[PDB]
């Protein structure tokens, strides 16, 4: 009964795509805007709840199509909550596409928090992203996540790899609070279609990913 | 700090509509089929988990448009889980339509478990119903639920009122398991449209209900 499930999980995805006009004008975030900002690491939480910090952003890099980010989900307290819920979900028990090994925790995160949202203050794991192309790809190896993204070049991958190889438990929230933001996710209009769309956009598929959408 | 929130909640809705052909042929359940069955009360649980019994069905009655049911959510352990999660959800904090008093718990249940599903073995509270018209209406008074359903007649309401006026905590599941079936609900195709549809069908609206869809 070795628990090699509550070990770190990495997540990567585009925080913003330079080929996609927002739905609202307020989401517009251009290349020049973003690169000025790339100039003390910044945290990773759930649905913008500062009480629900689960890890940190390990590397961001602006590339041709947008702003890529790759975080680490390190919080023991959070990963353990995730582990207990995934034992209880039918979507997880159906497992990934045959070739991929079953990873109950990586799948659960893949299902629940399928999007990325940049507010830099911090990065959040949403149910979906508000901005298109914000697909969140979870995995046990930092190099595994990055390689799902075709638009990323070898040289791109090397800029990231330099960063992710460059104080207690930061998760003060709990099962009841994640339960709380789960029903909120149910009422996001066209959640799946939006997600199926980001999948086609950044080039990821489920026969190469734990993406559940 | 009086907790008049973890008190009983009632839920009513059509288990099956006699004017709606199923999507699959296997859901067909006709009037004659149902009335033979009306001939020891039957339990009410969450997503067909027998470990997650939250109460019981207090009255069923076949009427012109279908099979109406009205249950009671009595489980202290479950209602308390629901109370803690609703404090943590943005949809609940936005409250019902102005006239309706805020009821964090009744709203949370309204959002999470918006559908009814009959498997009689037992009735389940789903995210959505598989059968159309299975809209689950939650409320603090048994008579309040019934009166949201226009198709129900006075005489219909009197048949029910006779039944709902006619052993420990039955919830052995917990926060982690409801968390588990929450992400499963996210991947039900056209969840909202299906729900907005049942709303129009059985005649309920949100300006008269805690329905969040
Ligand atoms: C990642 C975020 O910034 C949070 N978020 N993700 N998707 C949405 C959203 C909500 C409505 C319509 C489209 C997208 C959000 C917004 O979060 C909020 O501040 N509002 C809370 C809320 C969310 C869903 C339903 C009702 C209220
Ligand atoms: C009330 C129920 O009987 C459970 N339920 N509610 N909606 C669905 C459903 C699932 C897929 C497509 C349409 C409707 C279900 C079915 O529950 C299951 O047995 N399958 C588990 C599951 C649910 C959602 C997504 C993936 C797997």
């Amino acid at each position: 009964q070795q628990s090699q499930a509550v070990a770190p999980v990495y997540v990567g995805g585009f925080l913003a795509r330079y080929d996609q006009s927002p739905d609202e004008a307020e989401l517009l975030l251009p290349r020049d805007v973003v690169e000025h900002w790339l100039h003390v690491a910044l945290p990773l939480n759930i649905n913008h709840d500062d009480t629900a910090v689960v890890g940190h952003v390990a590397a961001m890099q602006s590339v041709r199509d947008g702003l890529f980010a790759l975080g680490a989900v390190t919080s023991p307290r959070f990963l353990e909550i995730v582990r207990r819920a995934s034992e209880k979900s039918e979507l997880v028990s159906r497992g990934p596409v045959s070739p991929l090994q079953p990873d109950k925790v990586v799948e659960f995160l893949s299902g629940s928090y399928a999007g990325l949202s940049l507010s830099f203050k911090h990065v959040a794991l949403c149910s979906v992203g508000r901005r298109r192309g914000t697909l969140a790809v979870y995995g046990r190896d930092p190099e595994w996540v990055t390689q799902r993204f075709p638009d990323l070049t070898a040289a791109d991958r090397d800029g990231l790899r330099a960063q992710w190889q460059r104080s207690g438990d930061p998760f003060r929230s709990d099962s009841y609070g994640l339960l709380g933001n789960s029903v909120d996710a149910l009422y996001i209009r066209e959640r799946l279609p939006k997600l199926r769309y980001d999948k086609q956009l950044v080039g990821v598929t489920e026969r190469e990913s734990y993406v559940k959408a």
